[PDB]
């Protein structure tokens, strides 16, 4: 096996690809569109669901840029949204992609609650949207919710300056929790699957216990997140779990379990997956593609958001 050819394991997996479907159609779209059609859709979303705010904690690094856009005229305001949304070189819109995705998104989150109040420039009343923009909006709101935030998530990720031509620079992330409690913690269960390196995977997902979780990998093992490239070696698997996979909760239902060539073993678990912004509000559908080397430890694994 390459990490390539692990990658085609199960595939019957029917993935939500109308998720990068729909960012691309959001993607043609002008920068006032696309901040009003976020708008219009996190509002209609929001009569249903609700954001679980951040621990101010967890925004440290997005404090002082988070005042400053509240303290700016209203004209200000809405250039820094566009200059974000347009991926413009700007002191703002650089520092916005040093940041990993929950402090981008509990930065959107705060401004959107200043909008609400009146604090920064809101989507003008009376705003008319694009047929275009008009037609993605509607699909938006069509889509299951897992899909839907999915959408957003990836939307505000994209924003900011490329972060390919800033450089050297340092990635900045939310705090690394302790893991989990001990007397706090719960025990998986998988309707046929009892692999014990499965099971190990979620437990300690689940517990935030990632220097656990990283043994069951090999040297050169991989993990693909959904709609993404495979993240390669120890070392890069390890700074994602720590950036982007904490207070997460794993609820795989059931799997199976078949033999691969030289006595690897290839295992595929369905369930569902909590977000901390939303809790049990949104439960999303995913699968796990697993595939296992003779020792047990996982040379490759993909986490799909299901159709
Ligand atoms: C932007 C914007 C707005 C503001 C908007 C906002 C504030 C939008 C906020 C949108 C939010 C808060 C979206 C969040 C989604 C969290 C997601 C998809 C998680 C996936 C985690 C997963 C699948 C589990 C993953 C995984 C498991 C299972 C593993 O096994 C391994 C790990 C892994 C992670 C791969 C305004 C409203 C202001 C309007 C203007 C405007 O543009």
């Amino acid at each position: 096996f390459t990490i390539d050819s692990a990658r085609n394991i199960f595939p019957n997996t029917l993935s939500a690809d109308a998720v990068p479907a729909t960012i691309a159609r959001f993607s043609q779209l002008s920068a006032e569109d696309q901040l009003a059609l976020v708008w219009f859709a996190y509002l209609e979303m929001g009569k249903t669901i609700t954001i679980a705010a951040p621990g101010a904690a967890s925004m440290v690094f997005a404090e002082k840029t988070m005042n400053e856009v509240r303290q700016m005229t209203p004209l200000e305001q809405t250039q820094v949204m566009c200059d974000l949304t347009n991926r413009a070189d700007t002191p703002i819109s650089r520092i916005y992609s040093t940041w990993s995705a929950n402090i981008k998104l509990g930065f959107w989150y705060q401004l959107g609650q200043w909008m609400e109040d009146g604090s920064v420039a809101p989507i003008p009343k009376g705003y008319q949207l694009s047929a275009n923009a008009s037609a993605v909006l509607e699909a938006i709101k069509k889509l299951e919710d897992g899909q839907q935030i999915t959408v957003l998530r990836n939307c505000v990720v994209d924003m900011g300056f490329d972060t390919s031509k800033m450089g050297t620079y340092t990635k900045v992330a939310e705090p690394v929790v302790p893991p989990k409690e001990m007397s706090e913690r719960t025990k998986v269960s998988i309707d046929g699957v009892t692999n014990p390196t499965v099971l190990s995977y979620m437990d300690n997902l689940n517990a935030n216990d990632f220097d656990v979780l990283i043994n069951l990998f090999t040297p050169d093992g991989a993990l693909q997140p959904p709609f993404q490239r495979p993240i390669v070696g120890k070392d890069a698997v390890l700074r994602f779990f720590k950036e982007e996979c904490q207070n997460l909760k794993l609820l795989p239902e059931k799997g199976v379990s078949e033999p691969a060539q030289d006595g690897f073993t290839q295992i595929k678990i369905t369930g569902k997956v909590q977000t901390p912004w939303f809790g049990a509000g949104v439960g999303m559908n995913m699968a796990w593609r697993f595939l296992i080397n003779p020792e047990g430890k996982i040379f490759f694994v993909a986490i799909d958001l299901l159709a």
